């Protein structure tokens, strides 16, 4: 049994992916090799991948895709990549062609959960409450059916990259131009203020089990890019202070969203809490995975130790590939 | 120079090579052929052309990924149908190669391949679809409507594992057959009688529609068996003008909502004056009898110009 861990990625969440791989490597209970996708799109292997992990960044790689790995060495691949090309289904598609088991959601579930427009379409169709939104495509003029404040995002983004809070219609065009540097499609959502941000972990194939519910607090107006990964700037409350009926409704909707979207392996489901109004914000199929990230600490509070969590993710991938 | 991938491991293996025979005869660019054999291994160079004239490729030489010189190609034309073809897996690989490629991207391909998720997106957008319910293995089905049913694997092609179910007590056996090909199945209300209409879209997200064509066959449904001679194509379809207009409207709107790139063949159901979108095929057949190329031919787009615009749309996006 040997696992291949792929980290880094060309996405704007590259350094975030390397921080998650350091924690995974220290505690994974399987013999594990590291592959690092550098920012330039080329791969680092062996010692050079380890050296990039210490340097916490990988601007330039050595091997172009596909890299000269013996894929039959590995029984499972752990795609620990955040953002574009990582959790949007593209790497998962390659691993499917390769006939190789891998941790996390499949091609369709990965792509769906990374698209903030299409995931909201499927979720709303299933009766899952989401924020009122509209899609905007490059070139086509925006037609927002509601009034500011807005949150303008690229449709496929992570770590709040490219997201603006817009207060007036005059500031919309600049928020659209920013968002379109990262995607051909943007979403314009109605802003919730004030908002409490709740996050819950799911584990399992399609029919998952939920962790305790946690909460994120911060000083900035919203959970922006600078706040997210600057250590200490964020604040994780586990478990979140909620009425028992609210906690259950959150775990409820997360498992329903998980099942409808056909998610595999894991996902951190994130919610908004207005006053008592719950909205499902997004699903993240490759959450941050440092020993102190929300997802591991949530299941830590649920009786699943970090090494045991990693063990169960790998076996879930083996179970789906060789039996489903 | 264009690289053409054809064959595949899906039951549409022979049709894929047949479609490659059509492309290579009219594509206006230099094109090499790489064939994926039915066993997953690839065949390259002159060996691939040998599998083409042989009309089939049971076994291949190189295991995936093939030792292919990707740097010598500017665009890749993945002419693979069904699973490991139109489902985003091949598209992901090409995204990691960094090559421009023809057709829908990873997300659009996986979405249009999933008969459950595509309906959810289309229904939320107000595009009409038939009443349906998803069924997952290990969970008992809850079907709120009455027979006859169509049971399908959620990710299938060429009606593989699809049953027309006329009795409720035959639903258990049909789900079992569909569950040998996919972990998820759909149970759709069967339309009867029904007319099957098809329309081609061309363009990145904001496409242009072809004329509307109709398939008329002599089978219980347009199954895999339906055999050049059991399915005639009416081009254009004999439709009253209002219906022909709505078909093109719904086609372009669904094309836009799903963010399809390059091309798609959008198939509809006509039953008692009501249209229903059935599925979007992101890699439609390209044999000189297939519906997609002939539809744009009737609309004034010559087959070489069709293939040029497909390649140019790939280069424009990437
Ligand atoms: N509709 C909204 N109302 C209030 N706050 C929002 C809204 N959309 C986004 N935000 C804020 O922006 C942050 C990032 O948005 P999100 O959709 O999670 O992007 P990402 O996927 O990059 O995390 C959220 O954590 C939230 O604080
Ligand atoms: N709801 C339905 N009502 C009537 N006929 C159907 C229905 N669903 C499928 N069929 C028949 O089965 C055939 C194949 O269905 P389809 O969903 O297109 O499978 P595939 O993806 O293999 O093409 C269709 O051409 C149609 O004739
Ligand atoms: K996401
Ligand atoms: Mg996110
Ligand atoms: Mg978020
Ligand atoms: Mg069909």
């Amino acid at each position: 049994m040997r696992v291949l861990l792929i980290a880094g990625g060309v996405s704007p969440e590259h350094e975030v992916s390397l921080l998650s791989a350091e924690g995974v490597l220290r505690h994974i209970p399987f013999p594990t090799d590291l592959a690092v996708i550098a920012q330039d799109g080329r791969w680092l292997l062996g010692e050079k991948a380890l050296t990039a992990l210490e340097a916490k960044a990988a601007p330039e790689g050595e091997h172009p895709f596909p890299p000269p790995l013996s894929w039959e060495r590995y029984d499972v691949v752990f795609p620990l990549l955040h953002g574009r090309f990582g959790e949007d289904g593209t790497v998962q598609g390659f691993l499917e062609l390769l006939g190789k088991p891998y941790v996390g959601a499949g091609v369709a579930a990965s792509a769906l959960c990374m698209d903030k427009d299409l995931s909201k379409r499927v979720l709303a169709q299933a009766g899952v409450p989401v924020v009122p939104w509209v899609a905007v495509r490059k070139g086509e003029p925006p037609v927002v059916p509601f009034d500011p404040p807005f949150f303008v995002k690229p449709a496929n983004t992570g770590s709040s990259v490219g997201i603006s809070r817009v207060e007036r219609f005059q500031d919309l065009e600049a928020a659209l131009a920013l968002a379109f540097r990262y995607d051909e499609k943007a979403v314009v959502e109605k802003a919730l203020s004030p908002v409490r941000e709740l996050e819950v972990g799911v584990l399992g194939n399609v029919f998952g089990e939920a962790s305790p519910v946690g909460e994120v607090r911060y000083e900035a107006p919203f959970y922006d890019y600078e706040t997210k990964y600057t250590p200490g700037r964020a604040e994780l409350l586990i478990p979140a202070p909620l009425d028992p009926g609210t906690q259950e409704t959150v775990q409820e909707l997360a498992l329903k969203a998980y099942k409808v979207l056909g998610v595999r392996g894991m996902a951190r489901v994130d919610f908004f809490l207005a006053e008592g109004e719950l909205y499902l914000n997004e699903l993240n199929t490759i959450p941050g995975f440092t020993p102190t990230s929300m997802y591991p600490r949530l299941f830590e509070a649920g009786g699943v130790a970090y090494p045991e969590l990693l063990r169960r993710l790998v076996e879930l991938a083996l179970t789906h590939h060789h039996h489903h």
